[PDB]
């Protein structure tokens, strides 16, 4: 789920 909602590690490739 590509959401960076306050997320230090929303990095996913």
């Amino acid at each position: 789920i590509w959401g960076c909602s306050g997320k230090l590690i929303c990095t996913t490739a």
